[PDB]
């Protein structure tokens, strides 16, 4: 009751019979304290809750003594002490998070709604999959025959990665979930009053065993980061697939389609990068990819076997086709146990040995290389294992039971078809120098010289000619470096082991056609028999300027075109060409380059795929995620989405099973709808105006991030990047700022709440494009109301805003940065609000997200726990750093760091997505 | 909605927002119709609904032209048609009784509530758990220390027996359960209307994937019956234990105990008959007994492997005592796979070993008497595997954790301790007579004499002297008939197999000392090494009178004395006592022996287990069996029940998980207060007027039952009873009416709707009474509204006379019997008439179940249903005995053994539990 007073102070709720999420919170942090008491002493819960209420003065009023009195209160802890607070901390968010996830999964649906592209934004005004068929037969006069078309022959392709601060463990997980399923019981209508004492016993319960799941710190092998990333099949996407799928079924009859998606059309696939990325990543070796590719085979064929117990259960009927007769004949005289009055389970249970032996092959290669079990006993394609079960389909529906074989036995061809004989194909990536590298020691011992000296007319000239060629490039003979040999090797890991367990070659840093030829060449050298569809990646603006005519080189030559078969996949990266040009130029180029890119490929006769990596605006999740695709220039889908799943998103996306049946909803509606309903290309008046934008953001953000000469140095001051490196959390920083990656990029100024790399330049160009003549104003407040992919790029930063405090920004440089450094500081607090002021005229709020008010109050939640985590955490450097500082300690009241990795990795479970 | 309208002309229904039994059904039958039309054609359909229709204005009007209407209809159909037809009544049924089972799942409990005997005999007014204690603590002024007490050293043993009628295969329960799902779910308040498109769906799928599971009859290997009579272990039981147990807890913390029920604390207790008893029975074996004691050991192993998994994925914590540390580290080194640092999973996954090598023994043995796995390796006592999951107990509680102890953990433990290394032990049964005639093989063997002619001293005399003798009796030399063989062969049996497999041997027909010491000897020379229990089974009204001397010459004997160590279980059979007395005399006769049993007990400072057999009031099940219980005499129950749980009744006991949940709690509250608060002792008065009825009733029921020289001809026209035995579903039927069994006396009159041997005796009793002075009436209805015994045993009958209908019973004389017993039957339904008339005035009811109208519903529910299926059988019955009759048979609309099967399972599907 007081603690509910105290959180609805710092939140004016509402009335909504859904809005609980107050409640849940008190709630749980009710309980958590109660756990705290009992575990450490009643002083260390009124430590917390002073820290706590400290915070939350803050993030009432931001009057920055609090952050200095919360200062004094963490400084002021013996190591033992620091660690159960920050430990205390990060739970706390931990459950906000678990909150949030049961107050988005059970708000109810809004039943009016002007059916604009703004209602795409919100899972509550969005469109389901019905709405979406309903809207193109009626608006957009297409027979249900065309939509039902368009949707057999779409693909929606989701392409998993590692959790930039490691993932959670699986056991993990489940504990979330049943703290989830706990809360949203609490409060169900359908249960009664007794059967309740118990759910708060066991939410009780559940909130300790998470709390005590806490050892610390080698950080994981690349194998075991990559099962804990496919823990999410197990928890959803296992069930939510054919869940979805006969879902899409209810509304074709719906629409008046009498038929069911056929179980085999793709429109849902999985991909992976786990132990498939090596760019500028050593652990991840030859072995490592071989590993996953096992585990992933291992994983699989454990889940059908499993699930096919279930199924044989249920098919108990004893009335099948004659095909089905002979069969199971056949195989009961076999006789080595069923009986033949029961047809459909000794087809299955033929199948269940099959995969057991498909699964006991796969781990005693993982943990052998040798298996007593052949490869005739097993499965190593898809369709020997769909095969049976179709025949089993066929039957029930020849003898009038069709109703039955689309219950279970729909549901499992669906899986078998959606997952295939791994989870997840995996994705290889590498960087063309370390192509270029292979073929400049190959060249250099075939003494033709330097490969890497040659231009790129030569080295065409040079690649078409042996690809052409009659004769081997090189033997085991030859001379390598370790990381050349390491490159071949990969290669041969590819040549070993079976097709299916891969998907595409990504170049990183790719600028020119030799790069893709380069890797095919390669390829067939080391006798890849079926070689992976190779993808550039380009990064830099020069690059995505250059990226159509390179494709356009590719595409005219023959070679290629009659290797690629009429198909191409190009991919991008925002966070990347953001960390080159800033964001707002990035956007900008990106949405050209793809349409730039489309006109390429359509000119050739080439289908392209775009595929989305990091830190683009369908990377958001949940509602925002729907208007996204629909903003991407027309024709860039084309019926196939090829997209990353964030490892900071995908909690939120696929934990609960109501979030990731929404989210695999969304997916197929907009990508459906998108073919068939571009945006509206932007006016001249737009483009000019972009063009102009872009050209003065650049300037601004290249001129603070590359060409100020103190700025690394402000940079490794302000931020912990350099500590992020030094206890590596995932891969390794640097391969300057042009030489960082990304993901640390992105990370060091996401820590200090400021997201420099999301918002700079915005300001500059927005400025600019005012003064020049104040019209722009309105034109540009017109461009957020009517185009799409603007509003979309707007509303990402306003979200990154609502995430940013220049009051913890200014803590860390007061602590941290020399007293010389911080005009620095301050100016680009300056340039900081700027741009945000701009941002909000340009969208017409007063406030951070007014649009969101759902958003808003759950990121306004959160910051009460983060906050304190920030407070530790810039402390806690100062300690670390600083062997001249020392601050007295309170004695006992229930290793520095341990504290810091603490509270890195509940900063990033705080902030989640930005850039 | 005219579905709807004819169901609620036949039952006027309620107002009560719990009250949808009506809804359930028309939506049920909806979709079933729909089915039929699809499957069968419109014109199928059409006959069904005609049938029905006929039925309902028939349980509404009673006009017995309507009765002829459905025979002309249903005399003219094919076989095929016929078969058709009968499998959708039979169908209709059982989904009438799965929304019974939600109906009564969801109904809410009364909070207001008079605090009387009467309350306990409904669901909705029965005590739980706290109200039990509290009522204990306030109105008999016990401590709760005191109750608590009671309750850890109390034990409830629920005896599982074979279904009359067959039992119904796993996968149909699977199915059945998903059919109640979604009917439950569809009325959810908490899911929205789209989820709720696919429960449409679902529900319509899971009606026709259960009518299509459907193939007929070689009815089943004992082992088969066996394993479906377990199913409710997976479905309900193993889970609902655990579930019980903690409401326990929560129940203790509100009175003031803060402990729990220890883990161990043997509270609940399951046995099984099934492969066990042999009475009447060659088909049970002593191959058959080795064979279910292997199934219970590997089921039983099963469930605990798949089970460990679960637990060992929560049981992620690193924090342990250094006991536990020390035996992990053991453990590991024996480096034969987890880390070190998850000490938890380290000694689950050795039990996970284990359990699995228990598990593939038993197989072995199973499959070929031989097994590669040598018994070091697996676990032979309960207490072997307990010890590790105590030393996760204690390591989490030592380490500040019980609060995570006290989730899945102790779940398991209590699951081990209440299910053991089996999930049930197996009691035996066999005849006196057969041990007699091995014991006389012997003796004539001996050439001493023959024991069969020995006197009941000489017996005793002799069996006394070779229980203190020296020296063994007899070897394999000597010379047995097969059934003397049979009797050894399953002595040696129990010898071989471990003494926890078992419980109690039975000997049925008991009737002396000599009985129990036979078979005591036996045992010892069949080197049975640790004895079964030996437990006699009284049956005749004589032999009930004797029973108490019969106790005391056992007790009073040294040897016996000694070898029982203070405990002895004695059992009584409701329905063999009112086959030979009937049920009146039957009823009275086993208070007073009791009485008696107990009193002798006393004497002898004996604990004596009365194990209740079939047909008692506490076999009825649900709210009923909550009085019954409290109608014991005084001190009989002594804190241990042992009951049968009757094959007729297990579904609704246990197929739904809440009706378990509150199965098992209705069994510990009664208990548990009885032994506290035993009900009223009679007055003098209605002891005499006992005593005084049971002599008229038991001379009306013998000069009908035994004296009428015709009366076993009118029972075997009148009756299916010579088709049940030839068409034998299960045992087989005698071994006159005293030669003929329970089972099919008390199946062939109700599948006639006329239930003689429930009611026959009680009319000539009333009437008497009355007779005799007016002022008995008065009494006789004190008795009832104060006498719990007298309430109960009323309410019996009286809840079998709604399922009664004179009406069927004389469509069965006009087609079946010879115009010459005509007047015979007509005096016998004079007789029905006339008992229900005195029973409702005793009753002061003016119609059946006015005081319980929520059974009163149900009932009328189902006749709809089961009284096609009368019809059915009426008219297929005399088609196959009459080759004479003949009648015009309808052109097909979409084998009479067959309709025959499905009927007589249908009926008694319908009747369940009477007598
Ligand atoms: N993923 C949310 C933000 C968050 O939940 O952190 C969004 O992009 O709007
Ligand atoms: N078992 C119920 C009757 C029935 O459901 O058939 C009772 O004894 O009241």
């Amino acid at each position: 009751a007081s603690i509910d007073a105290q959180l609805r102070l710092l939140v004016p709720g509402k009335v909504s019979e859904d809005d609980k999420l107050i409640e849940y919170d008190a709630l749980l942090l009710d309980k958590f304290l109660d756990i705290l008491q009992d575990l450490h002493g009643e002083d260390l819960k009124e430590a917390v809750q002073e820290c706590y209420e400290l915070s939350a003065e803050y993030e009432g009023k931001h009057d920055p003594k609090k952050l200095e009195e919360l200062g004094s209160v963490l400084t002021s802890l013996d190591p033992g002490d620091s660690i159960v607070i920050a430990k205390a901390f990060s739970h706390m968010l931990n459950l906000a998070n678990l909150a949030e996830e049961v107050q988005i999964a059970y708000r109810r649906r809004i039943k009016l709604k002007r059916g604009d592209f703004a209602d795409e934004a919100n899972a509550t005004t969005e469109s389901d999959i019905e709405e979406t068929f309903k809207k193109l037969v009626l608006k957009l006069n297409k027979s249900p025959e065309e939509v039902f078309d368009a949707l057999k022959n779409q693909t929606v392709d989701l392409v998993l990665t590692a959790h930039p601060t490691q993932s959670v463990r699986r056991s993990l997980l489940q504990k979330h979930g049943r703290i989830r399923n706990c809360l949203a019981q609490l409060y169900a209508k359908d249960i009664t009053p007794d059967d309740k004492q118990e759910l708060d016993e066991a939410l009780h319960r559940e909130i300790q065993a998470a709390f005590r799941t806490d050892e610390i710190r080698t950080p994981p092998t690349p194998q075991d980061e990559m099962r804990a990333g496919m823990s999410y099949f197990h928890e959803t996407i296992w069930k939510g697939v054919p869940k979805f799928l006969r879902r899409v079924d209810t509304a074709l009859k719906n629409i008046g389609i009498n038929e069911r998606v056929p179980y085999n059309a793709p429109l849902i696939q999985f991909s992976s990068w786990m132990g498939g990325d090596r760019d500028g990543n050593p652990r991840v070796t030859p072995e490592v990819t071989r590993d996953v590719c096992l585990l992933a085979r291992m994983m699989a064929s454990n889940m059908y076997f499993s699930q096919i117990e279930d199924l044989m259960f249920e098919m108990s009927m004893w009335r099948c086709n004659s095909e089905l007769r002979v069969r199971a004949e056949e195989l009961y005289r076999t006789a080595r146990q069923v009986p033949p009055t029961e047809p459909y389970r000794v087809i299955l249970g033929d199948v269940r040995d099959k995969l057991y032996n498909t699964r006991e092959r796969s781990r005693h290669l993982l943990a052998h290389g040798i298996s007593d079990i052949p490869e005739e006993a097993v499965y190593t394609n898809v369709e020997q294992f769909l095969e049976p079960l179709e025949l089993c389909y066929r039957s029930l529906c020849d003898c009038g039971d069709r109703v039955i074989a689309d219950g279970s036995l729909l549901d499992f061809l669906r899986q078998v078809s959606t997952f295939g004989l791994s989870l997840v194909k995996l994705d290889i990536r590498q960087e063309s120098d370390r192509h270029t590298d292979v073929l400049d020691a190959i060249t250099q011992h075939l003494e033709i010289g330097s490969y890497r000296e040659w231009s790129e007319e030569k080295r065409q000239e040079w690649l078409l000619a042996e690809l052409s060629g009659k004769r081997p490039l090189f033997g085991s003979d030859l001379p390598k470096t370790e990381e050349v040999k390491d490159v071949l090797d990969t290669f041969n890991v590819l040549a070993e082991l079976p097709s299916d367990c891969f998907g595409a070659y990504i170049i990183s840093m790719a600028t020119s056609p030799s790069d893709v030829l380069a890797v095919e060449l390669l390829q067939r050298e080391c006798h890849v028999k079926h070689p992976l569809r190779v993808v550039p990646l380009f990064e830099k603006l020069a690059d995505l300027e250059a990226a159509p005519a390179a494709m356009a080189r590719l595409f005219s030559i023959d070679w290629y075109r009659n290797r690629i078969d009429g198909k191409q996949e190009v991919m991008i990266g925002y966070s990347d060409s953001g960390k080159d040009a800033g964001r707002f130029s990035a956007a900008w180029q990106l949405y050209k380059a793809q349409e730039e890119i489309i006109k390429v490929a359509k000119e050739f006769g080439v289908k392209l795929v775009i595929f989305h990596g990091r830190g683009g605006t369908v990377g958001r999740g949940g509602g925002p995620t729907h208007l996204a695709i629909l903003s991407q220039p027309p024709d860039t889908i084309h019926g196939s989405l090829r997209v990353t799943v964030q490892g900071e998103v995908i909690e939120q996306s696929f934990g609960e099973e109501h979030l990731c049946f929404r989210t695999l909803q969304r997916f197929c509606a907009a990508t459906l709808e998108h073919g068939m309903n571009p945006p509206i290309s932007p006016r001249p008046e737009w483009r000019e105006l972009m063009d102009q934008m872009a050209v003065v953001a650049t300037e601004e953000y290249r001129s603070i991030v590359f060409k100020e000469p103190r700025f690394v140095e402000y940079f490794r001051l302000a931020t912990p990047e350099l500590e992020y490196g030094r206890m590596n959390i995932g891969s390794r920083p640097s391969k300057g700022i042009e030489s960082l990656r990304a993901i640390p990029w992105i990370f060091a100024w996401t820590q200090t709440r400021f997201h420099l790399p999301v918002w700079l330049g915005f300001g500059a160009a927005f400025k600019h494009a005012i003064k020049k003549d104040s019209k722009n104003l309105q034109m540009l407040q017109e461009m957020y109301k009517t185009w799409p992919f603007f509003r979309v790029t707007i509303d990402l930063v306003e979200m990154v805003f609502a995430k940013g405090d220049p009051g913890i920004a200014a803590l860390n440089d007061k602590l941290l940065v020399s007293e010389d450094l911080w005009p620095f500081g301050e100016s680009l607090r300056a340039n900081y609000e700027e741009t945000k002021d701009y941002l909000l005229k340009i969208a017409g709020h007063r406030d951070l997200l007014e649009g969101d008010p759902y958003l808003k109050q759950r990121i306004r939640l959160r910051d009460s726990y983060i906050t304190t985590l920030n407070v530790c955490q810039a402390y806690t450097l100062k300690r670390i750093r600083d062997p001249n500082y020392h601050v007295t300690l309170r004695p006992h009241i229930s290793g520095l760091e341990d504290t810091l990795i603490l509270t890195m990795k509940g900063i990033a479970a705080g902030m989640q997505n930005t850039g």
